[PDB]
């Protein structure tokens, strides 16, 4: 029971929803159908709930990791573009949105986390995680901190856990093995232990969330933060003189971020599939439609080769790609939501001291593997 003749879009509150709304605004100025863009809370958990009932949005935007679960549950329409359109996008990006060899979403942008630093407070960013505790001791003396980032969402902590060997699911033939999980190996335990230690040594606080880390850096009280492209618009308005670069190394290895592909899916239950398709392929996925969204909140490296060509010149995009290169594309299997929930509890229990690192990762491994 969705109302034909309109488009309702769901996008996360951290993305350029006002720019998206302008893209729909000239969709309608030229097609008569109104597009309404919403950013509900926890949309990613709500979608499967109402979509199930034959409700929800026409189009849902999220990183590709949640899409194999939606596809398995029968909530998404298979998209079928065409080889000329497919050719306009980087091939690895359509691979991120293939579920059982079928395409189930349009790729939009490639996101990777980077190290953001205040050049006025730290002209040369550190190359290693290991020098962060000494750096904090000097800034603290001057009333500032070396680094603050969201500790509440496992997405932010995974690059460090993965650096020395942690992994989610082993990719074995061209299949992910759901029984071979790397959350409790020596690599994962070494990274999580370094994090807990920064905490126990008062270099970071266990409660820092997205808001606190973002205000701390935007106000100049912390020299560095770890975030994605979407955060740049707020740093620009704060006028901090910042740099975006490669994440620090841990035990000599590159921090390895999970790479996300912002994707747009069509609810299986919509009577507007062709309008949806119109909208995504001919309006949004254009240099003009992507530019409009990007002005609002930067998208990262886009999937459309044409526009990415324009963006690649920006050192912030170059740093984005370099960290994506060092990282791994997330799986899109249904089990990714179980993985994230288990790791989220493990990290909060370890950081808060409610469990040791070993008991926290062992419980997570257990939980993910049944
Ligand atoms: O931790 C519980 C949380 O896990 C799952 O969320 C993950 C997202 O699915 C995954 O894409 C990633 O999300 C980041 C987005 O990709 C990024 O664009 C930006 O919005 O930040 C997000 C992190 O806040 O990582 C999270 C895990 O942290 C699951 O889908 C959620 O329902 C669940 O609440």
């Amino acid at each position: 029971k969705i109302e034909e003749g309109k488009l309702v879009i769901w996008i996360n509150g951290d993305k350029g929803y006002n720019g998206l709304a302008e893209v729909g605004k000239k969709f309608e100025k030229d097609t008569g159908i109104k597009v309404t863009v919403e950013h509900p809370d926890k949309l990613e958990e709500k979608f499967p709930q109402v979509a199930a009932t034959g409700d929800g949005p026409d189009i849902i935007f999220w990183a590709h990791d949640r899409f194999g679960g939606y596809a398995q549950s029968g909530l998404l329409a298979e998209i079928t573009p065409d080889k000329a359109f497919q050719d306009k996008l980087y091939p690895f990006t359509w691979d991120a949105v293939r579920y059982n060899g079928k395409l189930i979403a349009y790729p939009i942008a490639v996101e990777a986390l980077s190290l953001i630093y205040n050049k006025d407070l730290l002209p040369n960013p550190p190359k290693t995680w290991e020098e962060i505790p000494a750096l904090d001791k000097e800034l603290k003396a001057k009333g500032k901190s070396a680094l603050m980032f969201n500790l509440q969402e496992p997405y932010f902590t995974w690059p460090l856990i993965a650096a020395d060997g942690g992994y989610a699911f082993k990719y074995e033939n061209g299949k992910y093995d759901i029984k071979d999980v790397g959350v409790d190996n020596a690599g994962a335990k070494a990274g999580l232990t370094f994090l807990v230690d920064l905490i126990k040594n008062k270099h970071m606080n266990a409660d820092t969330d997205y808001s606190i880390a973002e205000a701390a850096f935007n106000k100049g009280e912390t020299a560095m933060t770890i975030n994605g492209p979407w955060a740049w618009s707020n740093i620009d308005t704060s006028k901090v003189n910042y740099g975006v670069t490669v994440l620090p190394t841990f035990k000599g290895q590159p921090s390895k971020p999970f790479v996300g592909v912002l994707s747009a899916g069509i609810n299986a239950a919509s009577p507007n599939k062709e309008l949806a398709k119109e909208f995504l392929e001919n309006y949004l996925l254009t240099d003009e439609g992507l530019e409009a969204v990007n002005k609002d909140k930067p998208l990262g490296a886009v999937a459309l080769k044409s526009y990415e060509e324009e963006l690649a010149k920006d050192p912030r995009i170059a740093a984005t790609m370099e960290n994506a290169q060092k990282g791994e594309i997330m799986p899109n299997i249904p089990q990714m939501s179980a993985f994230w929930y288990a790791v989220r509890t493990a990290v909060i229990n370890a950081a808060s001291g409610r469990q040791t690192v070993d008991e926290a990762l062992k419980d997570a491994q257990t939980r993910i593997t049944k």
